[PDB]
């Protein structure tokens, strides 16, 4: 029975699993009136990846493939991007997954860079031509259809985008308008429901809330202090995936500890499904030292009563 | 005496430690005419970080701080960025490091996005304003002085940059002009030498070359198939940092294994200083399965004779 374990990296040493950003703080909040069902950042404590989760940090909310033309006829700023899997191989729309690995899992206008490196070398050259432009992938568009193998990608530039291999590097959001981090996009477009989903997560013990790892997400414009929350850091996913330690119950009692002073600061439940709950109500700040990290202490039963945070 | 170990993640599951990119291939080449002295991606096999190396993947080649105004009075595209440490805290120019952690470690015109979130809320508003623009940090500029707490950052945008907290998210290179991945920038500007450096690395056993983890790096324009090479993946750095396993000799014999068939494909030396050498000459392609990873097998004496790849 290989023992379960969690990384000893601090908050300040880890990366958000739902967007390639540093983790700025721990954060909790009531979620009784919404459905927390992210598809990136999903891993069981036994190392099973779920949803669209993959292990390469800069590929989170990235897209890869080629531009094949404009999307439609009536907007010169809109391009049809046929997408592949991150490894460059064809994606099978009938695969029992929501969309290609690392596809964005929220509703919003994602800002980043469209770059291209030509597949062919021109006469008189020794190397392929390149170009890049700022761009937006609107996951609420009816042409956001990654499960079918394509997305519409928009530019402010209106001509210098070729029918060439294309990558989208995510940077942030175009604005806070229409951003809802817990609303899954329609991976197959309009009037088609999503499939292959990692399940929703929620606390059940009275007075518990989900604990999130929160990152502030850049905005291209608008007023806001937008953030995106993940259930576990990307480094925890990489760790569980490698360790594949059996879970002895469905609940791991974990403690947040200051390694210098040895002081345990609070306790929490790491659920087998891959999320944390704490005995906390409200959204007030979580005040913890910088050198702190979670330590696995024991497997407990569903009803273990946590010390209130 | 804690045993040394290497992650079991495959090349296609890890990240470049010198730029936030997936790893595309293993790569070797002669370096007899170069000085290989990167400052990101530097970790001893005992977990000692060196140079400018830090653990947050999207912070590699990033810069944080605030714009104070234009750089000079003659180009409204050029801005003076005061730089902080990645945690937002003041950087001390006298600390025994080359530059703030994560600072770029090569010569080139680094392309990315400059984003800002205002520090105050304006009257009539409830949230701070935001803006972001394509930007270039030229590390060959005499105004690239991160060890002194500032860099010049340029935007195609001419005015919509304020004197506000600022992040630079790296995406790729503006072009291949003057890109030299092994030429350190002058962290303190002109006529001042760098200090606090992680040491240069080179093979010494006859017929050995350095083995690199190679990523293709996007280009905003120009002709080229530009790449950037790191000495070990970012996930190896995170692993060694946490494990802190003592190094029993200066050289770890490691084997690239196919986990499925269990077959060992080739062998290599992981040096305590934190780089890999192999018995290979030239730059011809390294042909290995997708599911392959390096496994630590034993500690060996200096000048151990490897099987030729």
């Amino acid at each position: 029975t290989k023992p379960f374990s969690i990384p000893i990296l601090t908050i300040g040493e880890m990366t958000n699993s739902r967007f390639p950003l540093p983790i700025d703080m721990l954060y909790t909040s009531p979620t009784e009136n919404l459905v927390v069902q992210p598809q990136n950042g999903r891993c069981t404590t036994e190392g099973e990846l779920l949803g669209t989760t993959q292990l390469v940090t800069p590929s989170i909310c990235s897209l890869r493939g080629a531009i094949t033309g404009h999307e439609g006829n009536d907007d010169d700023h809109k391009w049809h991007m046929t997408v592949t899997s991150p490894n460059g191989a064809a994606f099978d729309p009938t695969e029992d997954v929501p969309a290609p690995l690392g596809t964005p899992d929220f509703t919003g206008d994602i800002y980043g860079v469209l770059s291209q490196r030509d597949r062919n070398i021109n006469p008189g050259q020794t190397a392929p031509a390149n170009r890049a432009h700022e761009a937006v992938v609107s996951t609420r568009s009816n042409k956001f259809t990654p499960k079918l193998g394509s997305v519409m990608i928009a530019t402010w530039e209106t001509t210098d985008v070729l029918q060439q291999p294309t990558k989208f590097t995510p940077v942030g959001l175009e604005s806070p308008n229409h951003y809802n981090q817990w609303q899954l996009p329609n991976y197959s477009g309009a009037l088609t429901l999503n499939m292959g989903l990692a399940p929703s997560v929620f606390p059940t013990y009275p007075g518990e809330q989900i604990l999130f790892f929160r990152s502030f997400i850049p905005l291209k414009g608008g007023y806001g202090n937008s953030a995106i929350d993940c259930l576990v850091p990307q480094e925890w996913i990489q760790h569980f995936y490698q360790e594949s330690a059996p879970s002895q119950t469905d609940v791991a009692l974990i403690r947040y500890v200051n390694p210098e002073t040895g002081r345990v600061l609070f306790e929490a439940k790491l659920h087998r499904q891959g999320f944390i709950t704490v005995a906390k109500t409200g959204d007030s700040p979580i005040n913890v030292p910088a050198n702190g990290y979670f330590r696995f202490d024991s497997w407990v039963n569903p009803f273990y009563s946590l010390a209130p945070m």
